[PDB]
DNA sequence: CTGGAGAATCCCGGTGCCGAGGCCGCTCAATTGGTCGTAGACAGCTCTAGCACCGCTTAAACGCACGTACGCGCTGTCCCCCGCGTTTTAACCGCCAAGGGGATTACTCCCTAGTCTCCAGGCACGTGTCACATATATACATCCTGT
C-alpha cells in the first residue's frame, strides 16, 4: 500500500484478472487514501 | 573528429480522472422613465508671467599635451563546489477518542454623522521695521621729489 498508493498511475490502466489484499484492515475506513485509491482498479475478481 | 556507447529525451499512440463547459432556475442588479438641482462650459476681462531679446563679463567648457595608473590578458595552482552513491530522516500516512472555534447571516436598535444653517475668529495678505550685505569718506601711510 506504501506503494501502489503513489503509483496507481501504472497499475489502474491494466487489466487484473485476480484482485488480492492482504491485511484488508488497512482499507477499513473509506476515508483513508487506499480505498479510494484501489476502488477504481480495473479487475475482473477481487479478493480481501 | 569521429566513433562508440549511453543515457536522456521525446514522439506517439492509449486511457481513465476531473475540471471545463453548459444548462436551469431563481435574485438581484442594471434599465427604464422622469424630475431636479448642480457642474462646468463657455463667453469675456485682467494682468501675470513667459518669451525675446540685447549687452558686458568671465567662468567655463575645451582642445592638447603628457605622463601614470588603472584595465585586460595571461598564468599558475590550488580550494571548494559538482556529480553521484549511500545512510538518515522527515514527511506523508493511519489510528482513536468526542465535540467545538470561528467565519457567516441576520435583526433589531441607536449613537453617530450628514445636512444645513447662521455667524465670528483665525489664518492669507498687506505693511513695519531689523539683521546681514554693499558702497563709499578718511586719517593716516608708503614711494617720489625737490632740496
Amino acid at each position: 500500500y506504501k506503494l501502489v498508493l503513489q503509483d496507481h498511475q501504472a497499475f489502474r490502466r491494466k487489466n487484473w484478472r485476480y484482485l488480492i489484499l492482504d491485511e484488508a484492515q488497512n482499507i477499513k475506513n473509506f476515508k483513508s487514501q487506499r480505498w479510494q485509491s484501489l476502488l477504481n482498479f480495473n479487475s475482473q475478481r477481487r479478493l480481501l
